[PDB]
């Protein structure tokens, strides 16, 4: 898990940010080839222990997980400041891809939400819960191959329980969680669902983000009316009922990903077969 500083090359140049420190590229030297590499590096911190066993959770959380549609962690490595070494999504977050390709086709948008669900049902199974799921944080390997990424928030669940109880926090991606998240503080793999409906809303809708220009207590007093976000434009229809399904506001009759990856295996299937014709 910990890495040779020495075999990592970081490049001066810098790909993203987030208020842990910064991701940029680099390279380690592997047993015989060179492997391209995305590091989170954390603002120094303090001496504020937050980030640095953040990092640590998100860390070990990765180290379990083994999927081709979740992000694989390379290690972790201590120098100037703490590193994650990940394999790297040369293509970058979803969300910022399709801002700047309008024109995507829509089976290429379903393949990859499809993609996501899959990586999704995944960890599902593993009863872990994913607690940021975004498409800031899907990330693109190729246009059709996605990868779940940023562990930040991340929870293994207790093998007595179905959900994790929040006790503190700082910001909550809130237009992303579930009402029992905000009501209740608890964490489940369908409240994942929920934020996946967010998701599919956000790719059809080529990156922009979700409701428009409203503030957290806007957006709680209109999912309570029973209001939902309307259908992209040239969104198919049985897509746009899927989303409304991943926003039930009731969790035990909201579907797990099991359903819903199903839902969308067999319905990009039948596109692909309209497609060949
Ligand atoms: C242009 C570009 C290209 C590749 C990546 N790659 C990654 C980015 C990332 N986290 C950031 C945090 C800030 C918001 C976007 C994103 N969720 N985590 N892991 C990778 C990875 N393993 O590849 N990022 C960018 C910005």
């Amino acid at each position: 898990v910990y890495l040779d500083r020495k075999l990592l090359t970081l490049e001066d140049k810098e790909l993203g940010s987030g208020n842990f420190g910064t991701v940029k590229k680099g390279y380690y030297q592997m047993k015989k080839v060179v492997k391209t590499v995305a590091v989170k590096i954390l603002k120094n911190e303090a001496n504020d222990p937050a980030l640095k066993d953040e990092l640590l959770a998100e860390a070990n959380v990765m180290q379990q997980l083994d999927n081709p549609y979740i992000v694989r962690m390379i290690g972790i490595c201590e120098a100037e400041s703490w590193m994650l070494v990940m394999e790297m999504a040369e293509l970058g977050p979803l969300n910022k891809y399709l801002q700047q390709n309008r024109h995507v086709k829509d089976k290429n948008i379903i393949e990859l939400v499809h993609q996501v669900s899959m990586g999704m049902k995944y960890l599902e199974e593993s009863n872990f819960v994913h607690r940021d799921l975004a498409a800031r944080n899907v990330l693109l390997v190729t246009q059709h191959y996605a990868k779940i990424s940023d562990f930040g928030l991340s929870k293994a669940l207790r093998a007595d329980e179905n959900y994790y109880k929040a006790q503190t926090h700082g910001k909550w991606p809130v237009k992303w969680y579930a009402p029992e998240c905000i009501n209740y503080y608890k964490f489940s793999s369908k409240s994942d669902v929920w934020s996946f409906g967010v998701l599919m809303w956000e790719a059809f809708s080529y990156g922009q983000k979700p409701y428009r220009g409203m503030k957290g207590s806007e957006v709680t007093a209109m999912l309570e009316k029973g209001e939902r976000m309307g259908c992209p434009a040239g969104c198919p229809r049985e897509m746009y009922d899927l989303m409304n399904l991943c926003w039930t506001y009731d969790v035990e009759n909201r579907p797990g990903f099991a359903a819903v990856e199903l839902r969308l295996r067999n319905y990009y299937y039948d596109v692909v077969n309209e497609g060949h014709h």
